[PDB]
C-alpha cells in the first residue's frame, strides 16, 4: 500500500512549520471531528488574568543567561541551556514575558516561540493516528505544547469523551483541564507510550494565572527521524480506560497491557 | 550644527516584526523611557474582554478569502482589503478572520493581525517633542502600526492626569486605550491638520465590540522621510489649544495661534 498524502498542514499556517498528514496503513481520512487550534480556548468565561502589573517579572539587560534573572529564579528544577534546551515536585517553567526589561529573543523564551521541529501526523499500525518526527531530534528539544479547550475539572467530569483530556493538577486553587477532543492542536493526536520519549512540562509565558500552567513537550532523549513521538499519559489515565481497552505500545516493560494489569493484579 | 546620533537600534527590543530605531539630531533628549513598550494592548485591571470562541463569526473559506462569498468580509464596514493587503474605503469597520474561520493563517483577510511591516523611525522634531517618521515609500491604503496600550474605563481615564496619549475607541460600554504608562510606537505619532494615516477601528481574535483595537492606515502615498500624523480631533485641541498651539506648519492648520485668533475674532 503507498504512502498517501492526504493534506499539506493540518494547522493551516498557524504554526511556524507545517503539519503535514498521511496514512500508508488504511482508508482513514485526514481527522476533521476537531477544531485545529494553535492556542488554547475557552467556551465559557475563563477570564485569564492578565494584568501586567501583577507579571513577576525580571529586569535583566543581557539576554537572561545570567543566574541573576528573576525569571529564572522562579523557574522550579529546570533551566534552558544556550541552544534552547531543556534541563531538569514536577517542574515549572516560567518565562520571560511583556514586563521584563528584557528583549524579545532573550534565552527564556522558548515555548513562546513555537514549533521548530518537523513533525507528521500519520496513521499507526494500531493505535490510530499519531505523530512522529520527521528530523532527528536532540535530547531536551521543544516539540510543541498541548492545547485545546480551558475547562474546570467539574465540567471535564461530566464530558462523555475522555481521550483528550489533560488534566493540569493544580497545587493551590480549583483544578483545571485542557480538553482537546472538539479543539486542539497537534497533541492531541500524540499517543501513550510506556517507553516515552516526550515529556509535559508546566510552564508561564504571557500570564501568570496559576489555573492556567501551559503544557510543553519536551524531548527526554534523542529521537530519530521516522520515530513516533509518545508520552506516558499516567497511571490515572489507564486506571480508568482499562476497562475498555489496553496498552498496545508493545515495549517490554509496557505496564498497561492486558497482562500487564494482570500482573500488578497479583 | 548638531548632527543626528542613533540612541536606540530598537524601541520595541525585538517584539515588532522589525526594528524600530530612535534617533536625534535636534536635542540632548535621551530615549524616551518614561513609558512601558508593549507591542499589543495590556490590562491593569481586567476588562471582563468576551473571548469565548464560539461567540465569533467566521467565514467558510478555503481560499485566500478574496471571494464575495466570504462572511468575514462581509462583516466588514464600508471598506476592504485588496489583494496586496491595503485598505480601501459612518466610520469603517473592519473584521479580519480568526481561528474560527475555516481558511488559513495566511489568507487576504488578515493584515492588522500580522503586524508591522513597513520600516518606522521614532526622531526628534523641531517644536512638537518625538514623532514618528517613514523610513520608506508607504504607498496609500497601506496598513502601518495599532494603536497600543492600556485598556481603561471612561471613569478611569476621567481621574487620570495626564491625557496626552489617551485614545477614545468612541463606543454601550466606554473604554480607553491610555497609551501613558503602556504603549508602543503610535504614542509618539504626532498631530498632523494634512494628516497622512487615519485610525481603523478593527476586530481580530475576539469580537467583544465594546474593544475594537486601533489600526492606522495610509490615507495617501508617503514618502521617505515623511512624518507620520494623524487627526487628532477638535475634542483634544479644544482641551488643549489654552496650553500649546499646532505645530505642525499647514497652510491650512485649523489649532495654530495664528488660526486661534481668527476664531476669536469672529466670535
Ligand atoms: C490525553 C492526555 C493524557 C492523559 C491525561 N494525563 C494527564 O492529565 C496528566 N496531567 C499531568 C501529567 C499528565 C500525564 C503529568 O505528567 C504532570 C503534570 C504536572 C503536567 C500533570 C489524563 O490523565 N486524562 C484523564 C482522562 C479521564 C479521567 O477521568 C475523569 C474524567 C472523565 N470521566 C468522567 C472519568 C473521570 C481523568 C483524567
Ligand atoms: C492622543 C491620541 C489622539 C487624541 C484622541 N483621539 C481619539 O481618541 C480618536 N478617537 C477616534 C478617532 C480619534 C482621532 C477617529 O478618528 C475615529 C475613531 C472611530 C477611531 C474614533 C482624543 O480625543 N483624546 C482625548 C483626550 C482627553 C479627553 O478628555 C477626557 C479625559 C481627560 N480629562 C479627564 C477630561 C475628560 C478625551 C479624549
Ligand atoms: N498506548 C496505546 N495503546 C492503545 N491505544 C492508544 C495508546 N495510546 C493512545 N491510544 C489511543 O489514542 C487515544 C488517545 C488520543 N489522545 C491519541 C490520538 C488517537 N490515536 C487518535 O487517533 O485520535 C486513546 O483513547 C486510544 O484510543
Ligand atoms: N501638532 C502638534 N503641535 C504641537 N504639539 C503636538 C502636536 N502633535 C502632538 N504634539 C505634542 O505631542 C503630544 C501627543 C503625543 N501623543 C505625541 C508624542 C509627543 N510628541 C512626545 O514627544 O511624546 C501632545 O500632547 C503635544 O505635546
Ligand atoms: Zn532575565
Ligand atoms: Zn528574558
Ligand atoms: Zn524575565
Ligand atoms: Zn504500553
Ligand atoms: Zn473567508
Ligand atoms: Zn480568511
Ligand atoms: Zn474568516
Ligand atoms: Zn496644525
Amino acid at each position: 500500500r503507498t504512502e498517501k498524502i492526504i493534506c499539506r498542514d493540518v494547522a493551516r499556517g498557524y504554526e511556524n512549520v507545517p503539519i503535514p498528514c498521511v496514512n500508508g496503513v488504511d482508508g482513514e481520512p485526514c481527522p476533521e471531528d476537531y477544531k485545529y487550534i494553535s492556542e488554547n480556548c475557552e467556551t465559557s468565561t475563563m477570564n485569564i488574568d492578565r494584568n501586567i502589573t501583577h507579571l513577576q517579572h525580571c529586569t535583566c539587560v543581557d539576554d537572561c543567561s545570567s543566574s541573576n534573572c528573576l525569571c529564572g529564579q522562579l523557574s522550579i528544577r529546570c533551566w534552558y541551556d544556550k541552544d534552547g534546551r531543556l534541563l531538569q515536585e514536577p517542574p515549572l517553567i516560567f518565562e520571560c514575558n511583556q514586563a521584563c526589561s528584557c528583549w524579545r529573543n532573550c534565552k527564556n523564551r522558548v515555548v513562546q516561540s513555537g514549533i521548530k521541529v518537523r513533525l507528521q501526523l500519520y496513521r499507526t499500525a494500531k493505535m490510530g493516528w499519531g505523530v512522529r518526527a520527521l528530523q532527528t531530534i536532540p535530547q531536551g528539544t521543544f516539540i510543541c505544547e498541548y492545547v485545546g479547550e480551558l475547562i474546570s475539572d467539574a465540567e471535564a467530569d461530566v464530558r462523555e469523551d475522555d481521550s483528550y483530556l489533560f488534566d493540569l493538577d493544580n497545587k493551590d486553587g480549583e483544578v483545571y483541564c485542557i480538553d482537546a477532543r472538539y479543539y486542539g492542536n497537534i497533541s492531541r493526536f500524540i499517543n501513550h507510550l510506556c517507553d516515552p520519549n516526550i515529556i509535559p512540562v508546566r510552564v508561564f509565558m504571557l500570564h501568570q494565572d496559576l489555573r492556567f500552567p501551559r503544557i510543553a513537550f519536551f524531548s527526554s532523549r534523542d529521537i530519530r527521524t521516522g520515530e513516533e513521538l509518545g508520552f506516558d499519559y499516567g497511571d490515572r489515565f489507564w486506571d480508568i480506560k482499562s476497562k475498555y481497552f489496553t496498552c498496545q505500545c508493545g515495549s517490554e516493560k509496557c505496564k498497561h497491557s492486558a497482562e500487564a494489569i494482570a500482573l500488578e493484579q497479583s
